[PDB]
């Protein structure tokens, strides 16, 4: 395999790179793709960040630093780290989410990166590519996943039944699994108690451009509610 | 008295009261760092972390400027450079978020009232809730009100209050303990779900961690900027 910095890699025959080493340890490094739901207990072993499974921890990063990415020209291009981005999977139904660092690339630059591709600080890995966001014509956004920037959250939570995400709507307020007009939340809040018959358990992920919401339910009545930047990866 | 677009009056706990914000009849209720009550009557109104507000606190954004009314009647400007995270408990929910925040010395602080009026634009945009103390002669002065773009907000229902726990150095955390990695590994792949709700916020300087738990099982972390008033 090819050996660049501290790690070896290889490639996919979907075009993707695995990382076979880090620090010449034998590693394991698995990319989910945006919002994906998978079920493998082989999983539950490794570190999860947003859209990996990952053997090595993929450090911390500070907003505004720069990092390098392994270009399919086996090149590397240098890209600060000034957008952030949402993404998320589903791993044996932990829903492993957060905010992510992200660069900003063209259409250009983008078809040169492959999904898995190693990102460097200095001249150690801390992260790899896991997705691209489209945010508008000739522009990328591309989260560079890891522990939490100090800034931003990260976090997961057990959802049986799945994340269901679903376009939010404008002039709508958000309680629960519906999207309604404030003053009918507001109502429908006062009203909820946690009695719903037959009530299963839900996870609600609504998004616009700007914002994300996610709620964790029991039938109809909702237990958390919260709120967080967008845009999310489709 | 009156300035800008409010009418306010003073506590007999030396708190502002706002009595009327454009003309209309407003009810701002400020609650301390964390604390719990009890009130029917207080679901009604907007709440926002910190306060119980008949009238909207409207989106700020990081680095513009506000003004905050003193003591002595001037306006003081200050700028919104830094954030913090602060909650209340007000009839078992919890309402938290991370709050644009300026930064004050001792004098300053010292003449500010807590209920004291926050003004962008000769418009209310929210009310003194809650010091800070960053160092000796340094304070971090919270503006509640709608999620800035960049922070984070929310609510969750809880039954038995919310637990707040110190977070120790070296530990990672899962549901209600904090133990180092490996056993916080092998707990959460122990654990399956008289088991009894839970919600627990460990805080450090830089981050908090809030998990909602059923008995010893984590249903959710959430890991966030810090620190904690
Ligand atoms: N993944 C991740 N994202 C972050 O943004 C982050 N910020 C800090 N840290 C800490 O750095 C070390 C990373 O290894 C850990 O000390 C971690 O502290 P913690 O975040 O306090 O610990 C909870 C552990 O516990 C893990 N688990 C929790 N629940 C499960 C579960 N059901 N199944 C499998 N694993 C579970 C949870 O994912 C996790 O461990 P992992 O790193 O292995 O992912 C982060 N970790
Ligand atoms: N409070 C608050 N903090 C923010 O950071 C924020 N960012 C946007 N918005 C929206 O701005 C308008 C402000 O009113 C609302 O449209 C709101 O949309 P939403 O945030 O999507 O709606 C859910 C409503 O519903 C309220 N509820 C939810 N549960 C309850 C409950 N058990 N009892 C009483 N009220 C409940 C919930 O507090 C809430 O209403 P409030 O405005 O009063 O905060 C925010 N609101």
């Amino acid at each position: 395999s090819m050996e660049l910095y501290n790690i070896k890699y290889a490639i996919d025959p979907t075009n993707k790179i695995v990382i076979e080493q880090v620090d010449n340890v034998d590693a394991f490094v698995h990319i989910l793709e945006p919002g994906q739901e998978v079920f493998d207990e082989t999983l539950s072993q490794y570190h999860q960040f947003p859209g990996v499974v990952s053997s090595i921890i993929f450090p911390q990063l500070v907003l505004n630093t720069i990092i390098s990415v392994l270009s399919e020209d086996g090149s590397l291009l240098t890209l600060k780290l000034e957008n952030t981005c949402f993404n998320f999977h589903v791993c044996n139904k932990r829903f492993v989410f957060g905010n992510l660092p992200a660069a900003v690339v063209n259409n250009e630059t983008k078809q040169k990166l492959r999904i898995g591709a190693p990102i460097f600080a200095g001249k150690k890995l801390v992260s790899v590519v896991t997705a691209f966001h489209r945010v508008g014509e000739n522009e990328w956004l591309l989260p560079v996943t890891g522990i939490r920037e100090a800034s931003q959250l990260s976090g997961h939570m057990k959802v049986l039944n799945g994340v269901r995400v679903e376009k939010w709507r404008p002039n709508m307020s958000v309680y629960g699994t519906v999207q309604l007009p404030y003053d009918k939340i507001k109502q429908h809040a006062l009203e909820q108690e946690n009695k719903t018959p037959n009530a299963l358990e839900s996870c609600v992920l609504f998004y616009k451009d700007s914002e994300i919401r996610i709620t964790y339910n029991k039938g109809d009545y909702e237990i958390m509610h919260l709120r967080m930047p967008g845009p999310l990866i489709q």
